[PDB]
């Protein structure tokens, strides 16, 4: 449980698609950040994420600037980094990233893998944690990524929804 209304996916093998990229990183680096972000949740649950290259996926990932069609505009550099929709059809599950950020795979603001991993919590039905060590805490902070695994609070959360 946790996002109000307990929205959750009805099946556990979900597809994803990366619709576009960011000039800040190579295409492979974005693919890797996203893949590894999904795998964080997969190893703590029965969820299995399968990538498609084109067409209709459960979870769309894209980089957009300012107004981008969903009435939740981005805000330029810094501030809002990304957002994601609760499980559901259509825009449900989808994760958008502010294309005006410096996106990294380093300690420098902002690490794409960490932001994506947080947003995918929302895509799967988690709200914010009050545990300051949780991935689902409301404010971004860098932590070491080379061997990263979900903080225990986030494991508690995904298990509460999906086992
Ligand atoms: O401005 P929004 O309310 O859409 C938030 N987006 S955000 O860009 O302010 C944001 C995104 C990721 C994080 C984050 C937190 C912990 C670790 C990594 C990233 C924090 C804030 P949300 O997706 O968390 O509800
Ligand atoms: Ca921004
Ligand atoms: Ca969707
Ligand atoms: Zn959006
Ligand atoms: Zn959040």
């Amino acid at each position: 449980m946790l996002t109000p209304g307990n929205p959750k996916w009805e099946r556990t093998n979900l597809t994803y698609r990366i619709r576009n990229y960011t000039p800040q990183l190579s295409e492979a680096e974005v693919e890797r950040a996203i893949k590894d972000a999904f795998e964080l949740w997969s190893v703590a649950s029965p969820l299995i994420f399968t990538r498609i290259s084109q067409g209709e996926a459960d979870i769309n990932i894209a980089f957009y600037q300012r107004d981008h069609g969903d009435n939740s505009p981005f805000d330029g550099p810094n501030g809002i980094l990304a957002h994601a929709f609760q499980p559901g059809q259509g825009i449900g599950g989808d994760a958008h990233f502010d294309a005006e950020e410096t996106w990294t795979n380093t300690s420098a603001n902002y690490n794409l893998f960490l932001v994506a991993a947080h947003e995918f919590g929302h895509s799967l039905g988690l709200a914010h944690s009050s545990d300051p060590g949780a991935l689902m805490y409301p404010n971004y902070a860098f932590r070491e990524t080379s061997n990263y695994s979900l903080p225990q609070d986030d494991i508690d959360g995904i298990q509460a929804i999906y086992g």
